[PDB]
């Protein structure tokens, strides 16, 4: 048994050192990448920024702190440290389905209205825009963590907030509910509305500016398989507890981990970023 531990301990970790390791390499190339050549510095490629941030984040604190828990079967590190990190995983999620959804109408725009979209549309904008973003994100991410609300009435979830080796986010039904339609639901569905109509207005209109395009569509569509399925479950769990297993809910929720890892990989369709990439690596 000890040996079973001593081998489910040193596998799993070299596992999630992988996991880090591809989310931090694969994203800071795409930082880099933008970041040096002048012919990746567009607008659009601003949000690509700010969503590699949000993918940067969950792999130098999120995943880290969420390995060490699985590893060892409990939180080693202070209860303020949980609730930080609970704060920022809920936060980097958040930011991401929000900056998909300014892409999304971005592109839409950019299509339907070129010439009012370019005139208005500036890279001082395109900042302020980022940080409006960043900043409903924190609002709505870090404040109600921090003030509890979150938190639930029963004995059991109380004995988990006192202990400082138990960061099981058990969060009361109203919390769950509100937290998932205001960070997730209502970005998802405004960015798939917005998609399809960008999907038909791309019809009935320029090979780059297309595929282009398509990628973003890929990143979405990808995104929305990572996540959904943990969101679901945690609407599900609101109105019955045990029909979903725990091991369910904590793969689900490793998959959607899994996503910021996964957008440097699509990013190879443009060729222009293999470029950049293959430089790079040097
Ligand atoms: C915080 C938690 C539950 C990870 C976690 C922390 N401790 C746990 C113990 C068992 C299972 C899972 C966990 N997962 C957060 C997910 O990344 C998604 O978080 C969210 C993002 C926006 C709105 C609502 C939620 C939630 N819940
Ligand atoms: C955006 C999140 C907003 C969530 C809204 C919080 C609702 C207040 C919490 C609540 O109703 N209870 C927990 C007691 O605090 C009672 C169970």
């Amino acid at each position: 048994a000890e040996l079973l531990s001593q081998q489910w301990e040193a596998g799993m970790s070299l596992l999630m050192a992988l996991v880090v390791l591809l989310i931090v390499a694969g994203n800071v190339l795409v930082i880099a990448a933008i970041g040096s050549t002048q012919r990746l510095q567009t607008l659009t490629n601003l949000f690509i920024t700010s969503l590699a941030c949000a993918d940067l984040v969950v792999g130098l604190l999120v995943v880290p702190f969420g390995a060490t828990l699985v590893v060892r079967g409990t939180w080693l590190w202070g209860s303020f440290l949980c609730e930080l990190w609970t704060s920022l995983d809920v936060l980097c999620v958040t930011a991401s389905i929000e900056t998909l959804c300014v892409i999304a109408i971005d592109r839409y725009l950019a299509i339907t209205s070129p010439f009012r979209y370019q005139s208005l549309m500036t890279r001082a904008r395109a900042k302020v825009i980022i940080c409006t973003v960043w900043a409903i994100s924190a609002l709505v991410s870090f404040l109600p963590i921090m003030m509890h609300w979150w938190r639930d009435e029963d004995p059991q979830a109380l004995k988990c907030y006192q202990d400082p080796g138990c960061c099981d986010f058990v969060t009361n039904r109203a919390y769950a509910i509100a937290s998932s339609i205001i960070s997730f639901y209502i970005p998802l569905l405004i960015m798939i509305f917005v998609a399809l109509r960008v999907y038909r207005e791309a019809k009935e209109q320029l090979m780059r500016e297309h595929k282009a395009l398509k990628t973003l569509g890929i990143i979405m569509g990808v995104f929305t398989l990572c996540w959904l399925p943990f969101f679901l479950v945690n609407i599900v769990n609101v109105f019955n507890r045990d029909l979903v297993p725990d091991w369910l809910f904590v793969a689900f929720n490793w998959l959607g981990y899994a996503n910021s890892a996964m957008n440097p990989i699509i990013y190879c369709r443009s060729p222009d970023f293999r470029k950049a990439f293959k430089r790079l690596l040097a």
